[PDB]
């Protein structure tokens, strides 16, 4: 491999300059082959890669992991690998009451409850997203039938305090955390994940582009978490893979 | 007056919605007669408002004077009477080679160097503009035959060290800020300004909207003073319209 | 212009070494014509700028514009033309139940609620005044027959969230002001202003002499000439 | 599932109330297979956990992917089904010279460079080890002939520039960064890794008991990413296996 | 003197690599006595020293005063006369209710709750005690038939407000150490000190060893102000151990 | 004792509002013996309190060890049995060329360098003294011929690294302080001590009043001098008391 942890070389994305980057590794297949002649790349540690064709450009089909480490080691990776284009696509809590279970979520920026951020710039910077590549998220999603909601997403290094759950082993969540969840919805914030805070400051730092879309599986207003009586349209998925195209074209 | 420091009643702006805040109160006039009807509202310390009408709509316009603290006055007075929608219009100095004086930056987010952003929300909340104000801003820019810089700014509390310029009094900048234009400029950043931090911050968290448009009128790759020496303020109007349409 | 914001020239100050800084461009010409022969310098922006003379010396009157950011901008400029000496005067309102509307306050430091003070000295260093100059606005006010008010000072970016005020179109004040007034009342905090913080910070830490006196108009808990006539005759005992 | 990504139940850990917890699903099989029926839990996302038993008790084996987010979600979901005792296994770079590749570092505490422990305590509070496991892990590494090397880890959030790497796409490392293994090394730091902060300072918040033995593939004094120049001793994931033993005896 | 406030030169002290260090310099003597040939060394300022001999070897005994600063200038110049082992003994107020008065807490790593400690490292840096010198005072500990609690220490440049005590002449304690006890109680922190986070971080980023063993004289689920030793005793044993 | 550290009653004291709060326990009965009828109130750890009569009102002089910490400790105290005014004398190295050693400053404020001072207020607040009690030691000083430099000092948890210090062991300073003496220098910072912090924070916002000399006895650029300082604090404490 030409990378550390990926197991991939350049050779392996075909020049590919734009992946899409799902959290999941079992998702990622599933992503490819709404492309062409999708292919089975590698599968290292979280890290499972694919190729596939969208009207005849490659691109790249990479899982990050959970949280924005594991982020943080695939989206350089693939840049040194030729990648200069990362589409998220995920899955969220809203916490917004109008934000219904699934409904898709483009984030324009994110509160940085992260560390990993911290690594390529100072609190002060915002983590953005790529304006282009989000107008395409937006476009992909109205093309759909959908509109989305746009706006500020809480991106948390945790699942359970961080984003105030406390349904857990203590039910304590430590006092910065706790009353944050209102602190978040009084400002507007539209939802918890956990990844796009670094990614975006990662890739507007280091001179990449990215956008982030999620499909809403949980209100926070009414479940910590989803469970079979959540109910149960169109895809983040789908829409990325437009979005891609979008940008290729 | 309905409002402490602007002078203003909600019956004065004749239902606007939107304002269009550049810093400077003398530009206000001049905003003001781009647009129709533009009549005099009031002129308090450094908020000089005007009334103007953007193809048929009411449009206040609004100088924040220089910097975050002023500027936080002007936007919430203004939305408590009916304002939610906030365009700013400014100068700035690119700190990329890349940008030339006379060109437009849109600033789609800013790094917050600034304080008042903070009385808002604590620091990792992203100053960010809204999506759909930013939107227009670009097409206005593009209507107009500019194709803007699109990307973050730093928005700084300070002109002088802040901003990292030396051609001072005693030619020291604090620690924190020695050598932060080279920490911005390799992270892409495209300029330096005083308010957006602020004013985006305050919109983002306060269920408002707002967009920046500026022009360039120095490059610190260049010179710290800018030389004496429009198409700024014609996008911001320009983009007005489209949000109103 | 010689400086970039204010539009001043060294010449036009005739060696004036003290400003005396109000936050509103719209009372530098009253205050200038407290003292001999005002004289109309420049308008831009926020900043109105004036000349008169305190007992034969000159003495510059600019205004500020509200809140640290547009001040560093003033101070800056004023001391590229050799000012030295910066002497604030405004109004304020307390946040003490002893402290009537009608009183004076003397600034003695600040509370840094401010971003610019930052950009001068990292948030350890005191917002500090100048003591000889802290001194002249304490004998100005006992002249006057006023016992000021010497004391702390809430220096905020806001008027609204960051002086914990509530009626306000969201009526929300972000978690870190949330019961920060009366965390100010309990540590003697006198008044909330916008200026002082950066004022001071920057005079000291660049070796510049800054003082602040402000009548009080109003108490959050329950005189403008006033507190005018004192700064120049504060200015007068600096310059005598 | 009784807890929402492990994709487990109470009764599949049969009582289990130590795990290991390596960062490689795929090394999960291989150090459930050091111990007795070893047997396959679940496999959902980073997350793949088997049960195995370590001279007659029962031990839960779970991966926890890159980074103290991943780690924080299969943290608390084992303690939610009774797990109160946290033995990490992995592998790390040295960033002192006499440190060297094949050694084991038993980390006594970490540097908090990380954003997911402050989701349970403020930067104050140490990220230490429990000290009886901390104990456990040092006598298992001597049983086995190996002097371990115990101190201070660097617990890093990114692989790339909060381990002040600069081979990466950018080379560029920000300013609170640079010249950061500098200050660590000075202060005699032993190595990098990026999980033990979130780890120990959740454990030691919430009740639970955590340690950490880990082996060098790398010494950063040399090389910033090993090669096959790299020297390659008694492995860390024997030792971990031995510390468990002892704990449950 | 060879240093700068403790007023030794390093002829004084015999060769000693291993010094004790209370807080209270009154404390001194006492713990001296417990070895051999104990001698007077000097006193300045809260710097009361002795010197004495374990099965032979020569001990420092040292006062640190009250708090990091005062912490930090001692261990800095008895390390410029050789010392790299520094075992503190001292006093503590317990905050969990299963920790009795009388009962010795020995210090894993602290909280820091002190400025001093910023001084030598930043926030992010653990205030952990060195292994072996820990190893050393629970074994010292239950050898003399006493389980120590072996935790987290809460280490406060106060003993007011930074312990959220309200027995006060305010009778307030600022924002941030307001609910504060609560925070650390929450966390399984074990007591409140006031040295060991300084004293901690600076060995830890200085190649020297530390650890601390201390007497519960209060509980605070109980109480503020402890009602008016087997520590020392343990401290003994435990520099003994670690010089064999 | 009514107080825990100190050993004190407020009977102890005959009124006292006043405390002189030199660092050494050694130095107090001295300092103590400037004034009438020094009389001996307790001894405990580093805690050396006396009370004596300046121009016939009654004075305490009580020690408070090096630093924050253990000053925080007799100033809580001591203001616990009516102390309300605090007056910290001693001495100090110059960072600044112009201050000579022999010469005398007076801390208006200090730089907060110190962890104690956090634990009465975020660092915000300004660690000032009390006016009257900095104007009371200028005039001592000036009514003994002294002009004194009136400024910022920078108050240290710290002798060493925080003091930019590096003729210790390792020879080393923590990024943050690093280049931190020339920072403080360019921004006018005329010494470092190590309590000052402290004292004014907790003075300032607890209510009550502070100030603090200090005779210069080295300078970082570059017996009598303590006795002149200990003269002034006791001169000021007159003027304040009268
Ligand atoms: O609530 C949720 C759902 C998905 N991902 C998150 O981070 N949080
Ligand atoms: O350089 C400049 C010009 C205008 N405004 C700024 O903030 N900076
Ligand atoms: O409660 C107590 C007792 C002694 N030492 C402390 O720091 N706290």
């Amino acid at each position: 491999a030409d990378v550390f942890h990926l197991g991939l070389t350049k050779a392996m994305l075909d020049g590919a300059t734009l992946a899409i980057v799902p959290g999941d590794p079992e998702r990622v297949k599933r992503i490819a082959e709404l492309m062409d002649n999708a292919t089975f790349l590698a599968s290292h540690r979280e890290y499972t890669s694919y190729l596939a064709y969208a009207d005849g450009k490659p691109v790249v089909i990479c899982s990050t992991g959970i949280g924005g480490p594991s982020t943080s080691i695939a989206v350089e990776e693939l840049a040194q690998l030729g990648v200069n284009t990362f589409l998220r696509v995920g899955t969220t809590g809203a916490i917004q009451p109008h934000v219904n279970v699934g409904d898709v979520i483009v984030t324009q920026a994110s509160v940085r409850l992260d560390g990993a951020s911290l690594h390529f710039a100072p609190m002060e910077f915002p983590a953005v997203a790529n304006f282009e590549c989000t107008t395409a998220m937006v476009a992909a999603c109205r093309d759909a039938g959908v509109e989305p909601h746009i706006g500020v997403t809480a991106s948390s290094d945790t699942f359970y305090p961080g984003q105030e759950r406390y349904d857990t082993v203590t039910g304590r969540v430590t006092r910065r955390f706790a009353g944050s969840m209102k602190e978040w919805q009084d400002m507007g914030v539209l939802n918890y994940e956990m990844e796009s805070a670094t990614l975006f400051t990662m890739c507007a730092t280091q001179g990449w582009r990215a956008a982030s879309v999620a499909g809403v599986i949980v209100n926070r207003t009414q479940q910590e978490i989803p469970d079979e009586a959540t109910m149960k349209e169109v895809s983040a998925v789908s829409i990325v893979v437009a979005a891609a195209k979008k940008l290729l074209a």
